[PDB]
């Protein structure tokens, strides 16, 4: 059962409204959470809304930010006032490209902001602008550190993107083995999951989603320093909440959560140069995609590339959702007034 | 068998300047490969030192670079003239903290260089600046693309290092589930490889660190988006060589390398503040520090830690080399008539 992106965006802004949210904050998250949708990352799609609006009814939300900006030369701090992450790094992305405009690069420390979703989001959104683009972002902890056993740090996924003339390159990555909202999809959906991801509160591998107490630093080692750099730079570096200090979307109501972000925008016209950047990135991805497939692929897929291809047949086929999904949707559009469209 | 450090390391400085590399340059080998030595990474130590004398003798290195730089505002383009690695990063580093301390981070992209060792070293000098840092490089192709059966990427590996009241933490991994040179250690070593690392010719996986032809990426597709953001930041962007286009080091003697590095230091007192920093920094070091340790270990270590204690063991009790690696190292010393130290 697919539906109408357009229609579900409109829903969700208008309830959004409904619950609180100024103008540009419900675009935000509307477009945050149905792009995601679109490109097949539905661990950061409308399955998030509710808790979203939840956060927002028991007043963890800032509904209308003011977003105070700091710059100093290249480099810009902006405090988010706890407001819904997905409207605080849109800002963020508009003051790092405008930095790098102005001086060759733009770093932005992000304090006091939400979870933002799809971190490649934003990434994908400078490189449309031209530019190199790195997006970090912390969270809760829900990861043991190499050698631990118990959580120290959060999913800390990291971003990054750049033009290309067959299209924009743009990765998506948790620091750890799984996000967690691959967990609570897989939840949704009804699925096992690879019991590689985490492990229950015992210790012990499971592969069942709801049975996850902490998930597992990717490749051990490697991972967990992964996940350090995150923290560093979205976190530590920032000004905003670090690790254990971060509240808990999800365990957590007594106050904000104060996520941090750190986002990095690079003109290449400042290094070998815009024209030559692009041809150079354009011979890269010809090369990645005449690589034989090994078995069980048809071909090799750049970073970004099938999330591309899934939003172009979503915006014409409609988007799927886990009918789980659909049902709290549904429950959440009656509380608030703004019923599932019938016509979606 | 321990060997004296200082001694190794004049004893590789002579003789790198007997197979006439000037003083700059020799220092700046010898140093790498010996702290790398020191620090438990002999995958990066002196077992390089062979090849790197042979590709200077081959012509295939600029024994006395001038290393051409250019600034413009925070981004600074450096020219490695075809010398060796050490050498040309150690002048991207002084760069790039300069141009931290005047802009608040400086970013420094590098071209015709050649393989320059444990990128970690270089991010941790940079943080004994004060300063958050960041390195990568790209290699000559050894891994094979998610879903492909043919090497496309080098290991390309990226290091991040960060000062705090405890010491530097420091992150050095190679894209891929292993670094080259970690299998080329358990050659000399005579030992087994973990069998996830790569494959032989046929494709097929083997504990045979000889008969490895081609490396996997870290966690299949992650490790993936991982190898590409070093070669964008590394290569692409820099005017370097860029994955194929880059000399095979151990394969290739027409012509030089022209790997090429990415370095980017950031200025902790432009954001939340330099005494700040370090306050947080400590904090999060000291909870990672206290979370109980998983079966198997006494306790959880911060990337850098183990290395760092590695080192000040290795000072005060020699450091290890494998048998066949002083076969070849007194060879190399025959050949270029600076004998290998029975005193060391
Ligand atoms: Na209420
Ligand atoms: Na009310
Ligand atoms: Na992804
Ligand atoms: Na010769
Ligand atoms: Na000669
Ligand atoms: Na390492």
């Amino acid at each position: 059962m697919r539906w109408r992106a357009d229609f579900l965006s409109a829903w969700a802004e208008a309830l959004l409204r409904k619950a609180g949210a100024d103008e540009p904050s419900a675009k935000a998250v509307a477009w945050a959470l149905v792009e995601a949708d679109l490109r097949g990352v539905g661990s950061h799609g409308l399955l998030r809304l509710p808790v979203y609006v939840r956060r927002l009814e028991a007043g963890l939300v800032n509904p209308s930010p003011t977003l105070p900006l700091e710059e100093r030369g290249p480099v810009a701090l902006l405090d988010g006032e706890h407001g819904f992450g997905p409207r605080v790094a849109l800002k963020a992305v508009e003051a790092a490209q405008s930095l790098a405009r102005r001086h060759g690069l733009g770093a932005v420390g992000v304090r006091r902001s939400t979870h933002f979703g799809m971190a490649g989001l934003y990434a994908e959104k400078l490189a449309r602008e031209g530019f190199v683009a790195w997006v970090t972002t912390n969270a809760e902890p829900d990861v043991v550190p190499f050698g631990g056993r118990e959580k120290a740090l959060g999913t800390n996924p990291l971003a990054f993107a750049a033009p290309a003339p067959q299209g924009i390159l743009v990765a998506d990555l948790a620091t750890s083995e799984s996000a967690m909202g691959k967990v609570f999809l897989a939840r949704e959906k009804g699925e096992r999951i690879p019991p590689s991801w985490g492990v229950d509160r015992e210790g012990s591998p499971t592969d069942d989603p709801h049975r996850v107490y902490a998930l597992r630093p990717l490749g051990g080692p490697k991972g967990y320093a992964l996940a350090l750099l995150v923290e560093v730079l979205s976190g530590v570096l920032t000004g905003a909440g670090v690790a254990h200090g971060i509240g808990r979307m999800y365990d957590e109501w007594d106050r904000p959560q104060d996520v941090g972000h750190f986002l990095l925008a690079l003109d290449p016209g400042r290094f070998v140069g815009k024209e030559a950047f692009l041809e150079r990135m354009g011979a890269l991805w010809q090369a990645l995609k005449a690589t034989p497939p090994a078995p069980g692929h048809e071909e090799v897929f750049l970073p970004g590339e099938l999330e591309a291809r899934r939003r172009e047949r979503a915006l014409a086929e409609g988007m799927a959702l886990p009918e789980r999904v659909v049902a709290e949707l549904k429950a959440l559009g009656e509380r608030y007034g703004v019923p599932w469209r019938d016509d979606a």
